[PDB]
């Protein structure tokens, strides 16, 4: 792996007082990655792989980088094409999503 | 987080053709290395997370560190102390149960 795509996919019960990623549409976002990975045959350079809990529930749903524990927040589908061109290839974080650096 | 120790966490059902970290005392490794972690006052410094499949399922149970991407294979609860205090504070990757190359 070039890179390592952690997804946070921890699901609590709905109503839960921290909430959790898994209702917070880790599934989708999961989905957008491995979709645009395999669309730009990256599935043998990147891994993607879920994850219980990060640490900061409530800015979920949650993506964390290695090389770099570079974290993204409030992550939604559309945002996995940036981040893997952007960042992955481009070298270039994506500022827009990048966890807060108070919370991360 | 100076380090993330990633622990396949993955379960699949009872005689499944691929097993699972969960069969191979996945549980059993995340206790030990907590315990270590906690009993040395590491949590804020070394975050510690279970994963769905790392890929290897064979050479289960299956830990990869980052920084590094350093995967261990084989691990029993006695590894634990072992590659925190080996790898993580002394900076010896531990030999007997690193991945084989071949395989990660
Ligand atoms: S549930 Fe995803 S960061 Fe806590
Ligand atoms: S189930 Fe743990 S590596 Fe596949």
């Amino acid at each position: 792996p070039e890179f390592h795509i952690f997804i946070c996919a921890q699901n609590r019960p709905a109503g839960h007082p921290r909430g959790s990623c898994g209702a917070k549409g880790a599934e989708g976002v999961y989905n957008a990655f491995a979709q645009v990975l395999i669309q730009k045959n990256l599935t043998n350079r990147i891994a993607l792989t879920t994850t219980g809990c990060l640490g900061p529930c409530q800015a979920g749903a949650n993506v964390l980088i290695y090389p770099g524990a570079v974290m993204y927040s409030w992550v939604e589908p559309a945002d996995a094409a940036i981040i893997v061109e952007q960042h992955l290839l481009g070298g270039e974080p994506y500022a827009d999503k990048l966890t807060p650096a108070e919370i991360w």
